[PDB]
């Protein structure tokens, strides 16, 4: 079946490249300065913050650690829509039951964003709007009781997780696992939905071995950093359970 | 390699068995009334606990369950020796890796001794139903509910002794861990042993699709009971001030 694998494979890819804008590819680029086309906008204190929003356009724009925490959230809400575009091209996705496609999206959406966002991450920082901006850790850390711990674990486990090398070929399959897991709550009809899994398994792991033909235990490692993923995410939730009606309304999860 | 992967599976089962003195094969044969094994005494109600024990009933049960992690925790130490390369590591690792890895596998295979209506016990001489545990004074009434729901999803991949003897080492084995001075040299074995699963899994479950993807996304279940058990403990401590715990269940709760 090594084939319908490759091609399972290659159609994902290519919606991954259609649905998510700012690649891993591209993000890689600029982190690295590999590509010395534009240097994003640095934002390592609290001067250059101020600076940056005025260069940096910002859909979101009171308070600064508040500013902050809202702009990644403008920024989420924004990745949910892209996740949920990327949802339909998985063959098999939109033969769901409505109710089991909506499931598979609300708890799946959070471990995906931090999958994607260990793309645009270093030890260093976070390539913030559209990679304009880069936002350094130290800066993140340097925030107020609740919110200078709320970005340190999604860079503990960018760190790890971007030492597997991944690239956005094996990252469209890779998230793809994610959202076709049979195992959240209140889903209907398991049967379909572990089946279409059990296909992406398999596709993941015919790229794994031919676009990693030196790291044998990369599918195991990959498979394990999911259970890793729902941890970040449980303690997180747990993290927005400390921090105007219609904005709290967009911003409901 | 591939025989070398299957010498390494026939090594961790060989030591699994002389490790663990009930194994699944043994506690289905109980629990499924075959002529190989005795039929266990059912725990049911305080009437049953009482016929069957041959301060207050909660606690009773509790620290009977206690006393048996202590057993556990002292075959789990004396399997892990027998890993490759575990007895190689830096003894504080070594330490590390028993710390943090002995609840995943205490649950792992207490899964083994149940089913959806309870657990075997002692040795599997009884049997102490879900509902009586269920039934338990406010706090105690929770603890074995997590076991439950991680048991009857676990027990669904249909993994036998020499599976999991692979899958246990593949736990212990865990780079992971808070304060391991040498993630490397246990990432190189758990590699191996990752391996070795993989080619059993194929191997005796041939018919069954990504098992060896499906267990790993176990992992998650662990992690979670374990989260909630310490959390008890807190409460436990709170709550029962004269109530003790063993030295070497103090050690590993940290
Ligand atoms: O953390 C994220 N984004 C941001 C967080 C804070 C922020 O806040 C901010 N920065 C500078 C000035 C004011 N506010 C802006 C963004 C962004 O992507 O633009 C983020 C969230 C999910 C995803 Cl998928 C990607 C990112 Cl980059």
């Amino acid at each position: 079946e090594s084939a319908d694998l490759r091609a399972l494979a290659k159609h994902l890819y290519d919606s991954y490249i259609k649905s998510f804008p700012l690649t891993k590819a591209k993000a890689r680029a600029i982190l690295t300065g590999k590509t010395t086309d534009k240097s994003p906008f640095v934002i390592y204190d609290m001067n250059s913050l101020m600076m940056g929003e005025d260069k940096i356009k910002f859909k979101h724009i009171k308070e600064v650690a508040i500013r902050i925490f809202q702009g990644c959230q403008f920024r989420s809400v924004e990745a949910v829509q892209e996740i949920t575009e990327y949802a339909k091209s998985i063959p098999g996705f939109v033969n769901l039951d409505l109710n089991d496609q909506v499931t598979l999206l609300k708890y799946g959406v959070h471990e995906i964003i931090y999958t994607m966002l260990a793309s645009l991450m270093n030890k260093d920082g976070v390539l913030i709007s559209e990679g304009q901006g880069f936002m350094t850790r130290e800066f993140l850390k340097s925030l107020r009781k609740p919110f200078g711990d709320f970005m340190e674990p999604k860079f503990e486990f960018a760190v790890k997780f971007n030492a597997l090398e991944l690239d956005d070929s094996d990252l469209a399959i890779f998230i793809a696992v994610i959202i076709l897991s049979g195992d959240r709550p209140g889903l209907l009809n398991v049967k379909p939905i572990e089946d279409i899994q059990d296909n992406l398994l398999q596709a993941l792991e015919l790229q794994l071995k031919l676009n990693h033909p030196e790291s044998s235990q990369l599918f195991a490692k990959l498979l394990q950093k999911m259970t890793d993923l729902r941890q970040i995410v449980t303690e997180h939730v747990q993290l927005l359970q400390v921090i105007h009606p219609l904005l709290q309304e967009i911003y409901k999860d």
